This record gives C-alpha cells, sequence and structure tokens, in this order.
RNA sequence: UGUACACGUGGUAAACACGUGACAGCAGCCCCGAUGGACGGACCGCGAGGACCGUCAAGCCUAGCAGGUACCUUCGGGUGGGGCCUUGCGAUACCUGCGGGCGAACCCUGUGGUCGGGUUUGCAGCCCGGCCACAGCCUGUUGCAAAAAAGUCAAAUAAAGGUAGAUCAGCUGAUCCAAU
C-alpha cells in the first residue's frame, strides 16, 4: 500500500535529518559515561547491569589512532576457507520458509522493546508507533525485493575492554549495534528457522529450554563412573572463539544451500553478507565504512541461529562408535553456547574425534582456541586399583598441542566471565565483577540491586559443574559481603543475616550462593529422571549424583526453616529468624507484617539520593556509631565512654539519642512538624477539612491532638508519634489512641468545633511509626480504613521517619561543645 | 567395624540360631576469616587480648582451591580453633603450585630463556605484560638529600696540610555520599 511506502519514507527522511543533526580529558569523559550510564539504566536495567559487569565503563583511550588502523586490518579479511567436501556432506546426510509474513507472528515474536537507537536513529517510539499491517507490508515487500534499506543496514561498532586496564587496542572488543527494524525483521526469520528444523539433542545451547541443566549432571555422573569403576576417560573441551569473527561468508551460503533450504533465503543471506559495512565509533568520533569478509554479525538475532547449523554439522561428522558407555548410553558430545565438550574412551578414538572437528572447522573457516580449550584424561592402570592423571601434552588440533589439565576447574559454560582454560579459577572472575561494578559511575542502590538481580544469577550455575564444598562457598560469601559493606561504608560488625534478609523482613537481599547451590542442586537434580532427554535420565540413577542430591538437601535442611503454610524449607525464613533474633535487628521484627514499611530498600530507590539511601540504611541497621554501639568489647574504661556527652549521665544508646535527649528535642520536634505536614496534606487531598494542632483548653489539662479532620459529618482525631520498637508497636498505638477515644470530654469539644452533634461520629486515630521507619500494623490499617489513605502517600512516612532520625542525630554530632 | 530393628526359615516356646534389608537409621548443636616471621629487652588488669624496642633473612600466616605421597580405614571417605551440652557409630602427617594480605626487594638500558597473551593457514615474524639471569683537624669535584639550607664530623678521595561542586595532595591527575 502507498500508505506504507509514504511512512517509510518519513521515518527514512527522519532518520537521516537526525544523521545530519549529529554530524553537523579524563574528567568529560567519566561524566559522558555518568550519563550515558544512567540514561541506560533508566531504559532498561538488565542490559545496564550487563554492560556495567562487562567493564564497559572505561571506554576505550587510545581514540581513533592506532584502534582503526589496529582493527580495519582485521575487520577486513576474507577467509580462504575451501567449503564443504563431500565427505562431510555424507556426515551431515546421516521448506516452508519464507513465506509470506503474517500479522500473527509480528505481534507474536517476543521482541524486546527496551533497546537502543541504531545508527540510523530510531529510537523507542517511531517503530512502535507503526501499526502491525504496515510493518507487514513493508517486511513482504523486503522480502520480494531481497534487499533492505541501505540505511539500515549500516551498523555501528563500539570497543569494550576486556582488562580493566588495557595496554594496547587488541584488548578490546568490538561489540555491534543494528538497527530496530532489521532487529525485528531478523527475529521473526530466527523464529521460523527454529520452528523449522530444531537442532540435535546433544546441542542444549539456543534450543527452547534452559541449556546448561543437565549436561553439568552428566558430566559429573561421567566423571564419577569413571573414577569408580576405574574405566579410562579422556573429556576435551574446546571452546568456540571467533566462532563470530572468521567463518567465511561464502562457505556459510554454500552450507546452507547444500541443507535444503530455499534459494531465496540463500540469496537474501548472500546479499546481506556481501553488502555489508561499519562504522567505528571511539570517543564519538565518525570512520570511514568498514568492509566486512569474516562472517556472523555480533548481536544479530540470525547469528546464534546460523552457527546452529555450523555446529549441527560439526556434530555430525564425530565419528559412530566413540564416547564413553555411561550405563549403557553413548554419550559422544555435549555443545554449550560456543564450546564442544567431547567423552571418549580411547586415545585413539578422543584423537578421532579432535581430529573430525578440526577438519570440518578448518574446511569452513573457524579458528579454535587451543590457549582457552584443555584435555581432561583418566588412564587407570591394573593391579594398583587407583586412578592417575595424564601430565604431558598428547592431543593436538592440527599440530597446536592441547594442554592437560588434572582438575575439572573450566566450570565456565555458563555464558559470559569467559573462560580462563586453567589458568584462574571462577573466583577471580567474580572479584573483576565486583571490581567493575564498584568503579561504575553508579549510586550505591543502583549497585545493589545489580549485583542483587544480575552478578549472583549467572555466575552460580558454575559452582554446580563439579565437586564443591562449603567452605568455597561460604568464602565467596564473605568476599560478596565485603564489596557490599564497602559499597555502603558499613561496619564490620553489622549482622550477617541483615545482608541476606528478605526485603519484606528487612534487609538488603543479597542472595547467598552458601544457601542457594544447595537450593540449586536440590530443584534441578530432583526432576532429572523426568526429563525427556535419555542421557540425563541414566545420569539421574548414578552414586556421584545421588550422593551430591543428599549432601544438598543436608545442606538446605541445616540452611532453612520449614515453612508451615507449604511444608518446604525455606532460606528466606532461616535468614528471618537468624535476623530478628539478633541484637540490631530485633527491632526490625514487626516490618514483616507491614510490607509498605521496607518499600525504600529496593523499591522506592530511584526517588533517593544516594546519601539517603546511604544514611537510611546506616540508622535502619543501626549502624550509627554511639558510644554503646562503637563501644562493643572495649567497656573496661569508667562511665566516661558509657555516658551521654549532653550530660545525661545515663547510657548513651542510639535511642537515647535519636528518641529522649535535650540535646535533640528541637529535631524530634521538627521531625514530628514534617511527618504532621505531609499527611495533613495528604488527607486535605481527599477533601478532609484539617485542623492542625487544635486548641482544646479541656478541664481535665492540656491536649494537643496532632490533627483533626472531618467529611460529610463524621470526624476523626490523628495523632503523630515516632517512638522505639524494642517494645510492640501496637501496644503503643492503643495507649495513645486510649487517651483520646476514651477522655470522655474532648470527643465532644471536637464534636462541637468540627460541626457535627453526635459524639460517636468523630473516631480517635493514631499515625504511629518507629524511628526506623516501621509501621504499626493497626495504625497501618486504620489510616487505610477509617480515612482513604493510598498506597504511595503510606509509603513515604517511613522515608521521612528515617530522614528525621538521621537529621536528629547528625544534630546531635554536629555540635558538642 | 559396632550398635539399637522389620521380614522369612525350622522349632512347643524362649533371654535360640541363620539369611535378606526402607538411599534403612543412630557418625549432636552453636560461634569464629584473623596477619608478616625467628631469635635478645622493657609494658599492661604481668590473667583470656593488644602496643613498643633491638638485629636477621626473605620469606610469614591461610576452617580458600587443585594435584600428587603415606597411615587409619569400612565399603562413603577422613586432618582449624572455641563453647554448650547431651548420648548423639568416624576418621592424620607432611611436601608442591595457585588465590588472599603482610613482607621484602624492584627500578641502567638492552641482550636471552620461560609463562600469559593476542596478530596470523602457521607455536615463523610481530607487538603487549609477569619472572629469572647478564655486556657493562677543615680549603674542593662526586653518592644517602622535598629545591640554594638543614649537616652524613673517620663517605669514594689526592705532593689533600584548573573542574558542574568539594576535597586530598604534587595547571595537571585521581577520589567522592557529588555526578544524565
Amino acid at each position: 500500500s502507498p500508505d506504507a511506502a509514504r511512512v517509510l519514507s518519513e521515518l527514512l527522511e527522519g532518520a537521516g535529518r537526525r544523521r545530519a543533526c549529529r554530524a553537523m580529558t579524563s574528567r568529560q569523559k567519566r561524566r559522558a559515561e555518568y550519563a550515558r550510564v544512567q540514561e541506560l539504566y533508566k531504559k532498561c536495567r538488565s542490559r545496564a547491569a550487563a554492560e556495567v559487569i562487562d567493564g564497559a565503563c572505561g571506554g576505550v583511550g587510545h581514540s581513533l589512532e592506532e584502534m582503526e588502523t589496529y582493527w580495519r586490518p582485521i575487520l577486513e579479511r576474507v577467509s580462504d576457507a575451501p567449503g564443504p567436501t563431500p565427505e562431510a556432506l555424507h556426515a551431515l546426510g546421516r521448506t516452508q520458509l519464507w513465506k509470506p509474513i503474517s500479522v500473527e507472528e509480528i505481534k507474536a515474536s517476543r521482541f524486546d522493546w527496551r533497546t537502543s537507537p541504531g545508527p540510523d536513529g530510531i529510537r523507542s517510539g517511531q517503530w512502535r508507533a507503526v501499526p502491525v499491517h504496515l510493518k507487514a507490508e513493508m517486511f513482504n515487500a523486503w522480502m520480494a525485493r531481497g534487499e533492505i534499506p541501505e540505511i539500515l543496514r549500516q551498523c555501528r561498532t563500539v570497543f569494550v575492554p576486556k582488562v580493566e586496564r588495557p595496554g594496547g587496542p587488541g584488548e578490546y572488543r568490538p561489540i555491534s549495534i543494528a538497527s530496530i527494524p532489521l532487529r525485528h525483521f531478523h527475529s521473526i526469520l530466527a523464529r521460523r528457522l527454529l520452528a523449522c528444523c530444531p537442532p540435535d539433542a546433544r546441542q542444549r545451547g539456543f534450543i527452547c529450554a534452559d541449556g546448561t541443566l543437565e549436561n553439568s549432571a552428566v558430566l559429573d555422573a561421567v566423571l564419577g563412573d569413571s573414577r569408580k569403576k576405574l574405566r579410562e576417560c579422556h573429556v576435551a573441551v574446546l571452546d568456540f572463539a571467533k566462532a563470530f569473527d572468521t567463518v567465511s561468508h561464502e562457505a556459510l551460503v554454500e552450507l546452507l544451500r547444500l541443507r535444503g533450504m530455499p534459494e531465496q533465503f540463500c540469496g537474501y543471506i548472500a546479499h546481506l553478507y556481501d553488502t555489508a559495512s561499519t562504522t567505528l565509533a571511539v570517543n564519538n568520533e565518525m570512520s570511514s565504512p568498514v568492509k566486512v569478509g569474516r562472517g556472523v554479525r555480533q548481536g544479530d538475532p540470525l547469528s546464534p541461529i546460523l552457527f546452529n547449523v555450523v555446529m549441527d554439522l560439526i556434530l555430525a561428522s564425530l565419528p559412530e562408535r566413540v564416547g564413553y558407555r555411561l550405563e549403557m548410553e553413548l554419550v559422544s558430545a555435549l555443545a554449550y553456547a560456543y564450546d564442544l565438550v567431547l567423552l571418549a574412551g580411547s586415545k585413539v578414538g578422543m584423537q578421532e574425534s579432535i581430529s573430525a572437528v578440526d577438519c570440518v572447522g578448518r574446511q569452513m573457516g573457524l579458528r579454535l582456541n587451543c590457549r582457552k580449550s584443555a584435555v581432561l584424561s583418566m588412564i587407570p592402570d591394573g593391579h594398583r586399583k587407583k586412578h592417575h592423571y595424564l601430565t604431558e601434552r598428547t592431543f593436538n588440533i592440527g599440530g597446536k598441542p592441547l594442554r592437560q589439565v588434572s582438575c575439572v576447574e573450566r566450570w565456565r559454560y555458563l555464558g559470559v566471565d569467559f573462560e580462563a582454560s586453567g589458568c584462574v579459577t571462577l573466583e577471580h572472575s567474580i572479584s573483576s565483577a565486583l571490581n567493575n561494578i564498584s568503579r561504575a559511575p553508579l549510586k550505591p542502590q543502583q549497585r545493589l540491586e545489580i549485583l542483587r538481580a544480575h552478578l549472583i544469577p549467572r555466575f552460580q550455575h558454575g559452582f554446580v559443574l563439579g565437586n564443591i564444598s562449603d567452605d568455597r562457598l561460604r568464602m565467596l560469601d564473605v568476599q560478596i559481603r565485603k564489596a557490599v559493606g564497602q559499597w555502603l561504608r558499613l561496619p564490620a560488625d553489622v549482622p550477617k543475616a541483615y545482608y541476606h534478609a528478605a526485603v519484606q523482613d528487612g534487609g538488603l537481599a543479597i542472595p547467598s550462593v552458601r544457601a542457594t547451590i544447595p537450593d540449586l542442586i536440590v530443584r534441578r537434580f530432583g526432576g532429572l529422571d523426568s526429563s525427556p532427554w535419555s542421557v540425563a535420565r541414566a545420569a539421574a540413577k548414578s552414586d556421584k549424583i545421588r550422593k551430591k542430591l543428599r549432601w544438598a538437601w543436608k545442606q538446605l535442611r541445616r540452611f532453612s526453616r520449614v515453612d508451615s503454610t507449604t511444608q518446604r524449607p525455606s532460606v528466606r525464613l532461616f535468614w528471618r529468624e537468624h535476623l530478628h533474633a539478633s541484637v540490631d535487628g530485633r527491632e526490625l521484627r514487626e516490618s514483616t507484617r507491614t510490607p509498605t514499611s521496607t518499600k525504600w530498600i529496593r523499591e522506592r530507590c530511584a526517588q533517593i539520593t544516594g546519601r539517603d539511601f546511604v544514611q537510611f540504611v546506616h540508622t535502619h541497621i543501626n549502624a550509627l556509631p554511639s558510644r554503646i554501639r562503637g563501644s562493643r568489647g572495649r567497656r573496661g574504661g569508667g562511665e566516661s565512654s558509657l555516658t551521654c556527652r549532653a550530660g545525661c549521665k545515663v547510657r548513651e544508646t542510639t535511642a537515647h539519642i535519636l528518641q529522649q535527649c535535650h540535646r535533640t528535642h528541637g529535631g524530634r520536634i521538627l521531625r514530628h512538624n514534617k511527618i504532621v505536614s505531609f499527611v495533613a496534606k495528604a488527607m486535605e487531598e481527599n477533601k478532609w477539612t484539617v485542623e492542625l494542632e487544635p486548641r482544646l483548653r479541656t478541664s481535665v489539662g492540656l491536649r494537643k491532638p496532632a490533627i483533626i479532620a472531618s467529611r460529610d459529618g463524621v470526624g476523626v482525631i490523628v495523632d503523630v508519634q515516632v517512638v522505639s520498637g524494642q517494645r510492640s508497636l501496637d501496644e503503643l498505638h492503643r495507649e495513645k489512641r486510649n487517651k483520646y477515644g476514651n477522655h470522655g470530654e474532648l470527643v465532644e469539644l471536637v464534636a462541637g468545633r468540627l460541626g457535627l452533634p453526635k459524639a460517636e461520629c468523630v473516631r480517635a486515630t493514631s499515625c504511629t511509626i518507629s524511628w526506623r521507619g516501621v509501621w504499626s500494623l493497626t495504625s497501618y490499617k486504620e489510616l487505610r480504613s477509617i480515612i482513604g489513605l493510598r498506597e504511595p502517600t503510606l509509603q513515604i512516612v517511613p522515608i521521612l521517619a528515617l530522614r528525621g532520625s538521621h537529621m536528629n542525630w547528625t544534630r546531635f554530632n554536629q555540635m558538642t561543645s
């Protein structure tokens, strides 16, 4: 339709105008990085966390000089791959594509709209505003012509450092960004590829299920069986580094041609890869267009799908009667994301498998990193009943001798935090990630959230792929907690449960790998025999798997409490019990029943400044230095180390500073006035005729309720009061309510003042909250029931209480005579 | 191994016997991640802990990790310190490398040899990093010196006689709780 052509021309004109507008020191680059990371974090949190952990904070340090000269020859080099050979064709031998795009699959495609703009300039809306029918028409026209507009094919490449302190242009990685319309068009084609012919059962990477689930179990079962019955077992892991950087376009197209795919799709892929370009954007400087001759583009939707055909060919090239006989099951190869794990019993069989892999990789231009691959070989011998590890190098990939490793510490088949090949463990990659988070231009709450939700769930898998102990997990926990205490400036003697206890109970909710690794093992290997894999079911009924499952159950039972409502173990209850029973975490024990008293720790974090959040955390856990809290174990002196500095001649605890001290009386008045004004304004928003500090010269004495209000014939008294948490908050709420709801004459006075005759119309109420921002459940319910008060206006009263509490403490500290 | 216990056998029964065994149990709970070391002296409530003073040489700790060597095992395997107890079958000796923090060196370049790399069909060349060596009584010139002076009083020595803002510093660079 001409409407689609018109809107496409309009969008192209907008992109061209944006390009024309764009074209026409340490401090400044740090500020630019801060602005970029803040915009990215506020836009897409997961990608921002991935970028900050990956190390994309220091940017580059070499400019376009010595970076375009270093990388342009690398990106411009056509592979001299001979292409597929008839033997590989027969090894692989051991239709509905390119159909017109409908409107159902466009909306059905789960395309993440929370991305970054491409080089043309379509950021997030100009592609969202297009209706599905117009996008379908444009996609159909593109397939009919076989070409994408040349503005869309352009992509921008930016270099992210590998080493935190690069010393050359060679230690950067060229991550590419392409246009959103192209990505959306190619996502449909990738989904069609999956729906057409799925990969083999051995290939459990880019599949429609969790990939590294049963692979670790199968590897560990193989290792345990070989170690048990004294069999011969060779396990070679070879990683596909530059899987994305040396594949030849012509050989890839030829392989896709003989797989049986339609001629049109192969021609489209050939046109896409032959007509390719790239702009090297370093420090927001332009570069001349760069040709690319080595295929599989970084970040393209089709790339991890195109490489599945190559990996399927590689797997089909393997010899038949090779592998390990794990319980009458022949396990040949385990394909991770970008790794091949080959198992064999005979040295000749392992050499044969490696040789086949190498020959296929050589005939299609792939390079295999012998610096990131290893072989672990267990050779038994008779008359000794022991297992011996090979130390000298025996296998080789086309001449280069593969290194022989004795242990299994290459559990890096988890994804990012890529492999070191027996040089360093999985740690010192977590430490590097912690440093990346620590040095980035972020806020302390942002660091907490990134570590909570993106760092831990991404390395925790690797600690399962082997035999592990409790001490390693405890040491990892210690290191992570030290990093968190560095970020938040917390002292050493803070409750260990405070870091890990859930947000609802009051706590930073940093997961503890010591407790979530046994839970992961229990949840993952329990359903091992229910999986529809055949090798995994065989690995389920083994000896090492069962022993590890028993160890995991024991660790979970010792690091959990049984949930009454479901009769299941729960680490959250364990941490809650440990924290609420602590000294500093005791006063938070009431925060479980009021989930709105802890909405600032995670939910309403972006609304709080960094120093405000840090001081809120300091006051919440009572990390404030006082003569009582700061003198733990050093109370052998006189009363001068305990007496209040204001001359109160009493024990100077934080409660004394913050709740009863003549020095901080004005601060208490100010905090009370702030809370009263906030609630009064909130109630006036609800059409409540609010009076402030009413004058009731009652006969009994001098009563000063906080606020009084009325609405269409029903009145209310609200009293604001901030108290301690050592006693029950509900008893304080009731004791503050009774002195007004049972005085007898105050009710009549308020009824007369408000303008309502019946004294039962006006009901007394209170707004009770502790100085740690812990609500009283009765007070919260009464505020939500008597007066119409929504959740957003109730979640700020903890903020006001915490801010006023720290205000009082720093007023006490700032003047000392 | 050894305890406590279900079935079956034959037997009139038993404080009789044997065999097969729930993944059969029973192999208790809680707390602790610290810091250079050998040898002579003054400190402390000489008490559980913490300073200080001398030399010395490079190593010193480690309930972190990996692998190998022996012993007890029981087949599973097993080696830190302290407390509460209570019944509630367990397991130790060193050496090597890696990781951490304490040292110490380390700074005159370039040849060599290794280990990480990356470039590359290519371990050939190549450029980055970490180690090991090596072809070197006071008148003055030169090495320990925070900038023109403090004084090493016998040295080697002669017919000597600025930022968006703030801060620490030494206009620049880091550090923020500050930073779109």
